[PDB]
């Protein structure tokens, strides 16, 4: 399939639950769910190699990975991690994280695009998933 598109938010669920597991106080947790009703997605996909952005409207910062190779990134409320992504299906991948230094919840992303045209992007810590669900503008 092909991921690429400029990607616009239309739903949200579970975001402040994530945020909470992670440690993120309350103020600051419903401010980051008002930010991320401005979350936009931008891929280019070139076979299994990803270059994302993703931004809401102060803060823009770029993931890029070729499946099955390690990279860093950070998780969403900021920790370094070392990454993997690897498909699960042809149209859904997964990435598993593992933090690179302390420790702290176990903590996922998958991006899927459905049959419809939809973007599913969700993230993971230990028992709580955020699922946010995309459109090309
Ligand atoms: C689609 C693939 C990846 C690795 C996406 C990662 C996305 C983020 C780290 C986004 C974080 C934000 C959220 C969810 C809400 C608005 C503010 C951010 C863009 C920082």
């Amino acid at each position: 399939p092909n991921f690429s598109g400029n990607w616009k938010i239309i739903r949200s669920e579970n975001f402040e639950e994530l945020l909470k597991v992670l440690g993120v106080n309350v103020m600051l947790r419903k401010i980051a769910v008002a930010a991320a009703s401005k979350y936009a997605v931008e891929i280019k996909q070139e076979g299994d190699t990803f270059y994302i952005k993703v931004s809401t409207t102060v803060y823009t910062t770029e993931i890029n990975f070729k499946v099955g190779e390690e990279f860093e990134e950070q998780t969403v409320d900021g920790r370094p991690c070392k990454s993997l992504v690897k498909w699960e299906s042809e149209n859904k991948m997964v990435c598993e994280q593992k933090l690179l230094k302390g420790e702290g919840p176990k903590t996922s992303w998958t991006k899927e695009l459905t049959n419809d045209g939809e973007l599913i992007e969700t993230m993971t810590a230990d028992d709580v998933v955020c699922t946010q669900v995309f459109v090309r503008e």
